[PDB]
């Protein structure tokens, strides 16, 4: 029922004649574009836009239209990837126009840097450090927690759907599945009793941050996603220490993944331990 919402375009609508559009970001198609006065001062400015594919079903421009309404009802924070307007009107496409986030992916960005890491630390002078993943477990947490003020459940918390951007700014993307009250991510409950909370995205939080301290890792290395897969994961199986983390992460972890969704923390809880860690660290 997110059809119903306002679009208030007077507020949102941006001219298409001030977009300039750019490559492709894959895959709906997301194109980079060059958007001149998007944020109301005279310059020109590098977006991300999501357009249709050529075939223009309805249920397919009612997709668009809700994710754009979704994002508008949100509401902005640093760490989601924030909406910058819309073209709508009956000249050309439905476009939908968010922030660009120029390092794409964090799984991937993750990975590129392997060779490129060093705990705690002569002047090496590019690498991420544990400061930089604690500081993107933070920043994640912080964009959960003012989701979940919003009574949003994202549903598909992945380091895939984290981007970054410049000045080590992370933020959430894919609100394509965000609801208002692929196994590996997914909580137990989710898998066996089909549920959805915030606190089932706690458990996927978890299983980010794995990611983040695995440094862009896939979850259960070697794993069989099968029948004795959930079953495990039922009797309390988990992964074992991802190669990058500390202690101190690796409980979170757990903690993440405790069998009863409301013994794992809440977002603000995380918020506040990540906070303390980061400082811990510094
Ligand atoms: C993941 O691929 C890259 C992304 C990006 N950067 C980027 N920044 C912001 C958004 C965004 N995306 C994909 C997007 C935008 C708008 C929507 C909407 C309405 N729904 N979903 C959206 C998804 N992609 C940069 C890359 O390399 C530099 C990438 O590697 C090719």
């Amino acid at each position: 029922h997110c059809e119903r919402l306002p679009y208030d375009a007077s507020k949102w609508e941006f001219p298409r004649d001030r977009l300039n559009l750019g490559k492709p970001l894959g895959r709906g198609q997301v194109i980079e574009a060059d958007a001149f006065g998007i944020d109301k001062t005279a310059t020109c400015r590098t977006v991300a836009v999501k357009m249709l594919k050529e075939g223009a079903t309805h249920s397919e421009h009612r997709a668009l239209m809700s994710e754009l309404k979704i994002l508008i009802h949100i509401g902005h924070h640093l760490n989601v990837v924030n909406l910058l307007g819309a073209c709508t009107k009956p000249g050309g496409p439905l476009m939908v126009i968010v922030e660009f986030c120029k390092f794409g992916n964090l799984s991937t960005y993750l990975r590129s840097k392997r060779n490129e890491f060093v705990p705690y630390k002569d002047l090496y002078k590019d690498f991420l450090t544990l400061e930089h993943l604690i500081c993107y477990s933070f920043q994640v947490a912080k964009g959960m927690e003012f989701l979940a003020s919003r009574k949003c459940i994202h549903r598909d918390l992945a380091a895939r759907n984290i981007l970054l951007s410049e000045k080590n700014v992370v933020k959430i993307c894919d609100f394509g599945l965000a609801r208002d009250i692929p196994l590996k991510w997914m909580a137990p409950e989710t898998i066996f009793d089909r549920v959805y909370t915030i606190q089932s995205d706690v458990w996927s939080f978890g299983v980010l941050l794995w990611e983040i301290f695995s440094l862009g890792a896939s979850p259960y290395p070697g794993v069989k996603i099968d029948e004795e897969f959930c079953r495990r994961l039922k009797e309390g199986t988990r992964m074992r220490a991802p190669d990058y983390t500390t202690p101190e992460m690796y409980q979170t972890m757990l903690d993440c993944w405790h069998g009863e969704p409301s013994q794992r923390p809440t977002f603000s809880e995380l918020v506040e331990h990540l906070g303390n860690l980061l400082q811990a660290n510094a």
